[PDB]
């Protein structure tokens, strides 16, 4: 069961879903729960919320907690009893997971969430999720008992500056209206966020425009609102003015409408490292913001895991439990990586110190469901949170037909590589020791263990199988579309590892040379993918298996070529990444830029020059002049483009 319930007693008996059943409470129970139940399916089945006639007998079994429920299955009856309407829906989401092949385990569950608000913030930079992706997400959240979706894509012009002031055009407004309706059907609070801070004026015109925009969103069905002041500069960072705006929204709108739910703000100082401990920003918000307004927080850094000491620090200043904005699996600063590994690092004992916990995901929506599912599990029952089981459970849920293949792929696509936020994840941990030994031995001319070579061999083989099967999988086409470039790159990685290992075994000179040439071609193939796929402005291209596998392959290749060159007095090139241009630092190609990893460069052809940046604030336009050689950051830009 995911999330795992707070309390579970199993009887080691099974029953059959009743082919004939009596349904008690269908007319008075949450209609969303009743629809699920009727889809799933005499023996009595009692469904309802505390206070309903149908569940009077179980009133003392029903947890006295928001979103709590009692679920019972035995020989004589099935009970699905919520403390509230959302609890009833959640009982059904647990019920659906117990049902296997027309059979039910005999069980009694008392369940409720440890964290009040649980969900996703679509709060990233990059291409906002598609409408269809969002529809799919909302269903996924209901299944996993996530009750919150915060809509705030940084690159939505009607969310951020300057068009936050403008109502959505009709097409987008209709789409938003449909998302809210689907959210509500799935027991998810659609929270519409606004990000006005970069150009807001602290005057009546803009205050009214803001309230007017919120009114428009209310007309589309929105009942929870957020104001985001993150990643801005200027007068919009003023905490007194921020708190006054939020309190006005609360007092003139949120407390005035019949049916508003959450009001949330994201501060400008939204993590410890971005906060001024000697400044008044956070204490001003904490003292001045009305107590019903939630304040968001990403931890000790922009990207960090949530610790007891960290959350203590913020809670003391804001005078309320922080609403956590967790910046994983968001990849908008390492866009060339997929972050498909487990969710871990967050303290499992601090539920009481948070008002909420939401994950900021990748611009790859389906891919993000691995982490989302795991966050849902963590947020509902942090005490019982099991990192690796939940990750496996997520994968089997996402892609049942190829779960082992998706596990293979995800386990080697977890780390972020080096980055300005200093955040890293484990990757390829299984084979890391065998890799580390093999390379240690091989480099120093000691004999490597056969089992380690065999493990590397097995892994590369499993990677190719996984890649080919995932490419062709039709159970979740949108997921496969998202990951496809990385899958191609992952396959090439595995093929390259297989050939490098054949070089290590090195039967004869001729065979070695064949493998060496094959490896050079695969290097070039990886370059082409890195240049043709995922060509975004910031971290273009496709990286995979970066932490352990690619380094092992590259260093082994460089080593065996060195030994070949000694033994045969040869001059084979031992470089590990393909580069078509020539220049000890490696050149790099990013989009239409040719770049020395921080005297003379020769391009593989003549191009119109755009400009050189250098930096030891040097810049020069080349006015479309033909250029093949350049003699002297160090970045030539060309028309390519
Ligand atoms: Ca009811």
């Amino acid at each position: 069961l995911q999330p795992p319930p707070q309390q579970l007693i199993v009887q080691n008996k099974t029953i059959d879903l009743p082919a004939v059943y009596q349904l008690n409470g269908g007319e008075e129970a949450n209609p969303h729960a009743v629809k699920v139940l009727k889809e799933l399916l005499g023996m009595l089945i009692s469904i309802g919320e505390k206070g309903d006639k149908s569940v009077r007998k179980y009133s003392r079994q029903i947890p006295d907690h928001k979103e709590g429920y009692y679920l019972s299955v035995n020989e004589k009856e099935i009970v699905l009893a919520g403390n509230d309407e959302r609890g009833t829906y959640y009982a059904l989401q647990t019920f659906a997971q117990l049902l296997k092949d027309g059979k039910l385990p005999e069980v009694e569950i008392k369940d409720y969430p440890s964290v009040r608000y649980r969900g996703v913030v679509e709060g990233f930079y990059g291409t906002p999720w598609s409408h269809q992706a969002r529809l799919s997400q909302l269903k996924f959240y209901g299944k996993n008992k996530m009750n919150t979706y915060i809509y705030g894509p940084k690159d939505d012009p009607y969310h951020s500056a300057p068009n936050w002031r403008l109502p959505y055009p009709d097409k987008e407004a209709a789409q938003l209206q449909e998302l809210v309706a689907v959210a509500n059907e799935n027991e998810v609070d659609f929270v519409w966020a606004i990000h006005p801070g970069q150009d807001i004026k602290w005057n009546k015109e803009d205050r009214d425009l803001l309230l007017a925009k919120f009114e428009k969103m209310y007309q589309l069905g929105v009942r929870s609102f957020a104001v985001f002041f993150d990643d801005i500069s200027g007068e919009g960072t003023n905490p007194q003015k921020q708190a006054e705006l939020l309190n006005y929204i609360d007092e003139k709108f949120a407390q005035v409408k019949p049916d508003i739910n959450q009001l949330v703000m994201c501060p400008t100082e939204y993590n410890k490292s971005w906060s001024n401990p000697n400044g008044n920003y956070l204490t001003t918000l904490g003292d001045k913001l009305n107590p019903s307004i939630q304040i968001m927080w990403t931890g000790d850094r922009v990207i960090s895991d949530i610790t007891r000491d960290g959350i203590s620090w913020i809670n003391e200043r804001i005078k309320r439990p922080a609403y956590i904005w967790w910046n994983f699996p968001v990849s908008d600063y390492v866009r060339d990586h997929l972050l498909l590994g487990p969710v871990y690092g967050n303290d499992t004992t601090i539920a009481k110190e948070m008002s909420g916990f939401v994950t900021n995901p990748m611009e790859h929506a389906e891919s993000s469901k691995i982490a989302i599912y795991s966050v849902a599990s963590y947020a509902w029952n942090p005490a019982k949170y099991d990192t690796w089981q939940t990750w496996k459970d997520a994968i089997r849920t996402i892609l049942p037909s190829a779960a082992e293949e998706l596990e293979c792929f995800a386990m080697h696509n977890s780390d972020l590589g080096p980055n300005g936020h200093g955040y890293r994840r484990e990757e390829s941990m299984d084979i890391q020791p065998a890799a580390e030994r093999f390379l240690k031995a091989f480099k120093e001319g000691k004999n490597y263990d056969k089992a380690d070579f065999e493990t590397l061999q097995y892994t590369f083989e499993r990677m190719k199988e996984s890649a080919d099967i995932l490419l062709m999988n039709t159970e979740n086409k949108p997921l496969i579309v998202e990951i496809t470039p990385w899958v191609h790159q992952f396959k090439l990685t595995a093929e390259m590892g297989e050939e490098v290992l054949k070089m290590v075994e090195g039967r004869n000179e001729s065979y070695f040379l064949r493998k060496y040439n094959h490896v050079k071609a695969l290097q070039q193939q990886m370059f082409y993918i890195d240049q043709t796929s995922n060509q975004n402005p910031y971290q273009p291209g496709v990286k995979t298996a970066t932490r352990v596998i690619k380094p092992l392959i590259d260093r082994t290749f460089a080593t065996v070529v060195k030994f070949f060159n000694q033994k045969f007095n040869a001059h084979l090139d031992a470089t590990t990444d393909y580069m078509p241009h020539k220049m000890n630092l490696p050149l790099q190609v990013k989009a239409n830029r040719v770049l020395i990893s921080p005297v003379e460069i020769e391009l593989d052809a003549i191009y119109p020059g755009e400009n050189i940046q250098i930096n030891f604030r040097l810049s020069a336009g080349l006015q479309k002049a033909p250029v093949k050689f350049v003699r002297f950051q160090f970045v030539l830009t060309i028309e390519k483009k």
